[PDB]
């Protein structure tokens, strides 16, 4: 699915990202353009032998299972196509431990060279939420 912004900063506030270790929405919001489009079904692969799935780019080194990523762990448990779907919440859930994890926000690179140090807010103006 391909979300709206107001739509998506909507869910995103319903399952608990707004203020999220100290990320206001619109951080989320952001991080979520520049790295999917807001399209659940975003893939990309890595040098690496990686890949990044859905909304907000998580990787398979690190946080869930494709088969394919070896040696790779799965600190979210869950397959990585669990989070392509239209329902965002083991993308967010994911998201949670990521943002956790030491580095904030950091994690997402699109956040950090797009999005880190801007007018953030701008991406939520206009939303009934
Ligand atoms: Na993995």
């Amino acid at each position: 699915k391909v979300f709206g912004r107001c739509e998506l900063a909507a869910a995103m506030k319903r399952h608990g990202l707004d203020n999220y270790r100290g990320y206001s929405l619109g951080n989320w919001v952001c991080a979520a353009k520049f790295e999917s489009n807001f399209n659940t079904q975003a893939t990309n692969r890595n040098t690496d032998g990686s890949t990044d799935y859905g909304i907000l780019q998580i990787n398979s080194r690190w946080w869930c299972n494709d088969g394919r990523t070896p040696g790779s762990r799965n600190l979210c448990n869950i397959p990585c196509s669990a989070l392509l779907s239209s329902d965002i919440t083991a993308s967010v859930n994911c998201a949670k431990k990521i943002v956790s994890d030491g580095n904030g926000m950091n994690a997402w690179v699109a956040w950090r060279n797009r999005c880190k140090g801007t007018d953030v807010q701008a991406w939520i103006r206009g939303c009934r939420l």
